[PDB]
């Protein structure tokens, strides 16, 4: 009934415990010491984090709670405006694109974007292939660069050519300093000194926008057609209300895709093959499959199904470390949870998925371990209890777009190369909005398969 | 390219060296001599044994393989009828059963059916305790006793108390028979049709009966018949219809009570045989089991004791075999073109014996083989099926197997008095008929 709540800072409430360096890696350690739900009280602002999957199913009942901006959100929505991970349910341009994008972010979808995925990954694989021996490679940095340019190639056919270039494309610059200023929102008053700070996101923001309506611009003048989201998007039509998106919330969805995935995604790949060199059993496994199933230059979109136990060895580090770590919801009438936390209508809720990973009621004792065997049947993995991409129609849009492009590349980066953990890199995940391994080096040493 | 095939009997094929009273272990023989992969033909049946790792790996690809009902599956469907064991997969009513059952299955659930596993654990307990002096324990016998309450309780809160008698509750009898007379059908009567008829009746009759008084009771349980007349599938929204959950039930009490069984009397066999690892597991017993009365918690602790069972499972899979149909035409391992419908049986105790997998001790019973999951070889082990059509019974028997053998090994010390040399006994599973041990109590209370 009384519900536990962490430490205080007189007026400020809990609000400081956020202002730290690593606070999603601190709100786990709370919801160790207090359990499955606490209160987090800030000046204006009452959430509670929930870490159980017995509370978090009832909080994914759809007809109960409703996907909630969480601070984070509404100050990404600086910039990624009404686009699908910014707006509201209940927002005209939600359904809207929701209706219209949906069949373009199928299974049966990526097979139109399998051969882009293929042309970043090649660049990948070729920039490992060209290293000399005793270099290195800074895995969290190359896999940036490889999901921000399959999502911009992808996205609207336009090539950041990150593996061209040390300092990113100016857009990605921009885009990278404007989540930063998002972020460092959360753990602030509003004094003075911070007029610089919101002067350059202002300037961040019309970097982000000139190019991106530069595109559609030119897009909608040439009149070419491409196998790219922004084709969709100009000839699209929401089958409810009949109307295509306008040029302003179409660049809403590319800004958003760029911020959504290409982050989020990239730490899935880093974590992944930071427990692959730690698991040198399951490393093993993993490789033996990709040469098995990938017996041609280049992978089809059928071979990528086939990797069973690569989508294995990436669900398990979803689960460790999902790279979207949280996400809000509100209560859309007063109810009870869990039989004895009375919420009234519009309290906040936040789903703390690494926490909810680690749940022991589902998954056993050996929450930390690295052990995709656990994922050979996903049908048996109880219902929410494995939650990296979201709840219900506010789910992440992007799954099968991310777990392809990160089959595909896993699946190749294991048949072309052999790994070496040379520094016995020790773990340290750094947090922006989402989570990777930071300093996380390899040495790869080429199998000398051709392309 | 060219596939092996044993010795033909002219217009009956291969069809005679099933004509034999222990076809796996004939089959087994049979792989021993022609190797990873041989053609198997009868009348009007083709069909093909593979024993391989790098073979079966590709069978078990879910995307270029189904299940299919063998010949002894298609006999045992005719009173297990559309459960889920004998339906095929495109079958309405096998996705509709697996998605209620699966929660119902999970190792989440094993925390509520682990009070009716203790209480038939203890009963078995208390009859091995109130032994007389130099009297034995027929072990499959009681193991059976065991497996086939469990289920009796934990399925539909019936209690066949089968540890208060010497003959078989009716309802076993017919079962027995009629799984008799299914595998007697492989190697082959008007007499056998009309008791065949008479034994489904029975199991009919009976398991109606129980489902209609539950209804008629509109009493809870913590059973699977509960789960059954109250879950929908989340899918199609429906709930099972009686029939199906009379089907369900006689799958349950078929599928788990033989093969869990046999698993116990495997294990104890290997135990008792190989005395460093019967003390290995008999310490940690008595270490991890410290109430009178073992809890959920505790079962799960019992680590060694599950490699235990792994490796029993590894050497005398209960169930030995599965099929597999193509969906399309396929190449297997390079150089066995298939086309599509062609047929595949697993041979699973063979496939347990792959030394490229196992090394070259494979006959030696070593539980240190499964310390970790993960560096055994992806589809190696498969005592319990495949994908989506795995056992969804395997949560229940290893937590049944887990709790009754530490509860054994916590309670006695075992003499292999006789010597007892292995006469595998098959049906369509598999146990070590007349396997005997004396038990001395270590007085510990319940
Ligand atoms: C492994 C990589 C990814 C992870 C873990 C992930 C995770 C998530 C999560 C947890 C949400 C729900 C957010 C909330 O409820 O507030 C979400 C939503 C979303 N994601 Fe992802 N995501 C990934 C990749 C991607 C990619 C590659 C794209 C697109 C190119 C994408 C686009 C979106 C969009 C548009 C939404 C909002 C959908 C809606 O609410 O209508 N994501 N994602
Ligand atoms: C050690 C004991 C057991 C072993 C070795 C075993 C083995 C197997 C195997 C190999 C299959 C796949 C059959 C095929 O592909 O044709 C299977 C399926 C099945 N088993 Fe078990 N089993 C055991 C115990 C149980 C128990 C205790 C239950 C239930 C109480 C059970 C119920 C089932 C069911 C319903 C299926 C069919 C699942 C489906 O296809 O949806 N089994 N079992």
């Amino acid at each position: 009934k009384e519900m536990p709540q962490p430490k205080t800072f007189g007026e400020l409430k809990n609000l400081p415990l956020l202002n730290t360096d690593k606070p999603v890696q601190a709100l786990m350690k709370i919801a160790d010491e207090l359990g499955e739900i606490f209160k987090f009280e800030a000046p204006g602002r009452v959430t509670r984090y929930l870490s159980s999957q017995r509370l978090i199913k009832e909080a994914c009942d759809e007809s109960r709670f409703d996907k909630n901006l969480s601070q984070a959100l509404k100050f990404v929505r600086d910039f990624a405006g009404d686009g699908l991970a910014t707006s509201w349910t209940h927002e005209k341009n939600w359904k809207k694109a929701h209706n219209i994008l949906l069949p373009s972010f199928s299974q049966q979808a990526m097979k139109g974007y399998h051969a882009m995925m293929v042309d970043i990954a090649v660049q990948l694989v070729q920039k490992w292939e060209r290293l000399n021996a005793d270099e290195h490679i800074e895995v969290p940095e190359d896999m940036t660069r490889l999901t921000l340019d399959t999502i911009g190639l992808c996205g609207f056919n336009y090539r950041f050519n990150s593996f061209y270039r040390d300092q990113p494309h100016p857009f990605i610059t921009s885009m990278v300093r404007a989540l930063d200023e998002a972020m460092n929102k959360l753990q602030r008053p509003d004094d003075p000194a911070y007029d610089e700070n919101k002067r350059q996101f202002q300037e961040d923001i019309k970097v982000m926008n000139d190019l991106v309506d530069k595109i559609i611009a030119d897009r909608k003048a040439s009149g070419e057609q491409s196998d790219d989201l922004l084709t969709h998007m100009l000839n699209g039509k929401d089958p409810e209300t009949g109307e295509p998106l306008d040029d302003e919330n179409i660049r809403y969805q590319i800004i958003t895709f760029l911020i959504a995935g290409h982050e989020t995604t990239s730490g899935l790949l880093s974590f992944a093959l930071y427990f692959l060199v730690k698991n040198p059993h399951v490393l093993q496994k993993a490789a033996e499959e990709a040469a098995r199933v990938l017996v041609d230059p280049v992978p089809s979109y059928k071979q990528v199904k086939q990797l069973k136990y690569v989508g294995m060895v990436l669900n398990e580090a979803l689960r460790l470390w999902p790279t979207a770590p949280a996400f809000s919801l509100y209560a859309k009438e007063d109810t009870v949870l869990g039989g004895e936390y009375p919420l009234e209508k519009g309290d906040e809720l936040m789903v703390l998925i690494p926490q909810l990973h680690r749940d022991k009621t589902i998954w056993g004792d050996d929450v930390e371990e690295f052990r995709p065997e656990r994922f050979e049947n996903p049908s048996a993995i109880p219902q929410h209890a494995f939650k990296p991409f979201g709840n219900g129609q506010r789910a992440c849009i992007g799954q099968q777009f991310a777990l392809h492009e990160a089959t595909l590349v896993l699946g190749m980066m294991l048949k072309h190369f052999d790994f070496e953990d040379h520094t016995n890199y020790e773990l340290d995940i750094k947090e922006t909005l989402t989570l990777k391994p930071e300093g996380f080096v390899v040495k790869a040493k080429s199998k000398k398969i051709p392309l």
